[PDB]
């Protein structure tokens, strides 16, 4: 409902390429991706670790 609302990429969505965890909608793609336009604060750094996600 908040924060986790994707599950494909920011803007190259195909198949989720951001394993990133998933409470902070993070699961959008390693190298477009960085609370730029999805739903996070500058998140980019916890990318490589992740609670409960799908990953890729
Ligand atoms: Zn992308
Ligand atoms: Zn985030």
């Amino acid at each position: 409902e908040e924060e986790f609302q994707f599950l494909r990429c920011q803007q190259c969505q195909a198949e989720a390429k951001c394993p990133k965890l998933l409470p902070c909608l993070h699961t959008l793609c390693s190298g477009c991706l960085e609370a730029s336009g999805m739903q996070c604060p500058i998140c980019q750094a916890p990318w490589p670790l992740g609670a409960d996600t799908p990953a890729l």
